[PDB]
This record gives structure tokens, sequence and C-alpha cells, in this order.
């Protein structure tokens, strides 16, 4: 699709057997979600932004469906205010940005 | 131009006569430069995001120029951890995604 900036670019993100809403990014290098239960392996992260950072989970190798285009990445867990697509994921989709 | 994800999407902007380098950030409702100075009266602004709340000084109808697409509209400047160019003016540059 061609998406407008008009309006935040929300989409339907299928992840771990749920249905969510999320923000596609991209000035953001993680993929990251609301507290969520995610299977297999994680580490500790910090990531930042404006306001300062917060601690979440890192799981690698997650499957995950974006507008019907599936990908695999890592999804990063945690205290985030808002569901976000960032980079990792967008990449994998064939998303550009287009001016 | 057609711009991929692989890497940040970083582009150089001009304002006030001098280049800086800025992140394309559609996750963004606004746009929020590092410390700087601009004309005129600014008002107070909190903005949110992955790490909290910060205050921000906003200047209105402020010519800018990024990748060389001249844009005039509101910047935020606080302490923020990258120039971000928001949706506020990527919308004025023709600015969409695409997959
Ligand atoms: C650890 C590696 C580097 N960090 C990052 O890549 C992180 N990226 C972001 O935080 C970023 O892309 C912004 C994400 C989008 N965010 C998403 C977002 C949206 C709303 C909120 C929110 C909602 C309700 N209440 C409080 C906050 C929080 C985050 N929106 C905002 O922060 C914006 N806020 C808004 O647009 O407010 C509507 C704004 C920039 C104007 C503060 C902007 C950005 C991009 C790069 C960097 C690091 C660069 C040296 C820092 C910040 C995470 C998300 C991957
Ligand atoms: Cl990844
Ligand atoms: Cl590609
Ligand atoms: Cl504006």
């Amino acid at each position: 699709p061609q998406i407008t900036l008009w309006q935040r670019p929300l989409v339907t993100i299928k992840i771990g057997g749920q249905l969510k809403e999320a923000l596609l990014d991209t000035g953001a290098d993680d993929t990251v979600l609301e507290e969520m239960s995610l299977p297999g392996r994680w580490k500790p992260k910090m990531i930042g932004g404006i306001g300062g950072f917060i601690k979440v989970r890192q799981y690698d190798q997650i499957p995950i469906e974006i507008c019907g285009h599936k990908a695999i990445g890592t999804v990063l867990v945690g205290p985030t205010p808002t569901n976000v697509i960032g980079r990792n994921l967008l990449t994998q989709i064939g998303c550009t940005l287009n001016f």
C-alpha cells in the first residue's frame, strides 16, 4: 500500500497468537511492544528515546505478520507507552519512505 | 527520493542558514531539534517519548529545508537524543510510506 502521513500510520500486527495495533516508525531502530508473553530465550536491554530510557526484554527470531506480510525478527517487550514497529521489521516487508 | 530503512534515515536539513542532520521519523507527530537559537516568541509544550515526557520550546512558521525540499512550520526545541523530523513537516514535503 501507500500510507499517508496526515495521520499516525497505525497497522494491525499478528504476533504470538495475538492481534495488536502498532505504529510504523522509521525513527525506531527496534520494534517495541507493551507487556506480553513470548516464547523462548530473552535478555535484558535498555533503550532510549525522548524522555530517557526504559528496560525491556529482547526476544530474537520472533515471527510476525504485518499487513499480510510475514517477517521474522527481534521484538522488544516492556513499558513502552505505545507499540512501535521499527526498522528491523520494516525492511523485511519492503517498506520505504518516498517523496 | 526513495529511502530504504536498512540504515537510519538521516538527512541534511537547513534551518536559520545552517546545515544539520536529522532523522525522518514517521513515529513522531512533531518535529523536535536539539538546543539552538530561533527568532520570535515561543510557547510551552510537553511532548512524550518512549522514556517519558520533556518540556520543549514551540516556535511557529519557521522556514526549514529538508533534503532540499522547502517547508515552513512548527519546530520544537529541547533535550532530544537526535534531531527528528516529524509528520507535521513530512506531510509538507509529500512523504509517504510504501510497501
Ligand atoms: C535504543 C536505540 C535508539 N532508540 C530508538 O531507536 C527509539 N526511537 C525513538 O524513540 C523515536 O523513533 C521515537 C519513537 C516514536 N515515538 C512514539 C511515541 C508516541 C507516543 C508516546 C507517548 C504516548 C502517550 N503518553 C506518553 C508518550 C510515546 C512514544 N514517538 C515520539 O517519541 C514522539 N512523540 C509523539 O509523537 O507523541 C505523540 C516525539 C519524537 C515527538 C517525542 C525517535 C528516536 C530515534 C532515535 C533515537 C536514538 C538516536 C541517537 C532516539 C529517539 C526506539 C522507539 C526504537
Ligand atoms: Cl532483527
Ligand atoms: Cl530493499
Ligand atoms: Cl507545522
